[PDB]
Parts: C-alpha cells; sequence; structure tokens
RNA sequence: GUUAAGUUAGAAAGGGCGCACGGUGGAUGCCUUGGCACUAGGAGCCGAUGAAGGACGGGACGAACACCGAUAUGCUUCGGG
C-alpha cells in the first residue's frame, strides 16, 4: 500500500487519514475492553498502517530540505 | 510306691553370628550444553548532532528472559532466498 501512500498528496496523507485510523483504533480498544471484539488482528494491522503513514510524511519533510 | 544319682537341656521376655529380601543416600562408570592455553589474520577508541551505564514502558490472554521506544514483539529502501 506504500505506492498508494505516495500517490496521495501531503495534507490528504494526514488530514482525514491518520485521524480516521486514530479514531478507529480508539473504538477498537473500547470494544475489546468491554468484552466483544471477536477479530483481534485489527489492532496490530491498524497500528502498522499508522506507522507507515508517519514514516512517509517524515521522509517527504526531510527530503524537502 | 520310697531313696540316691546323673542328663542332653529345653523353653527365649529379648539378644549374637551366617544367609535371603527391601528402604534411605548420591560415590563410581559412560556422556556434554560450558570452560583453559595458544596459532594465523583484522581492528585498536566512543561523546553537546548528547556517550558508557541505567529507570519506566510496549503482545489478544499473567509474572520473568530476549527484542524494541508513544511509528514501541516494530517502519521504509536496496540485494539474497
Amino acid at each position: 500500500m506504500k505506492a498508494n501512500e505516495i500517490r496521495d498528496l501531503t495534507t490528504a496523507e494526514i488530514e482525514q487519514k491518520v485521524k480516521s485510523l486514530k479514531e478507529e483504533l480508539f473504538n477498537l480498544r473500547f470494544q475489546l475492553a468491554t468484552g466483544q471484539l471477536e477479530n483481534t488482528a485489527r489492532i496490530r494491522e491498524v497500528r502498522k498502517a499508522i506507522a507507515r503513514m508517519k514514516t512517509v510524511i517524515r521522509e517527504r519533510e526531510i527530503a524537502a530540505n
């Protein structure tokens, strides 16, 4: 998904992207705490996706100078 | 029936010697995951762009070892497989 990450422009790669993933992780952890989640690999894959987005943004910023 | 006299003893409450069968306890034999002494090549410094060394944390489900820092049991890119 890294290529698709590059294709998006910078604001789109943070605004309404690293925010929806954050809120989804929040809801997922709430459901797990309550006691009804079933599928549990979602947490790990969401966290990995967030890290990917942050790293590509930082790479762009570093290359900009 | 009465005198007189001899006797292995022969019993064993328990004990000694020999034999048979067990229990505790880790010598001996066999075996290495760890060490000891060297040889031939390399490398002989790290740090304010924050060191050597640590504290606290990170997993779906506890404590500990190993691994990693709010991008936390991991992220990109180039090669091997």
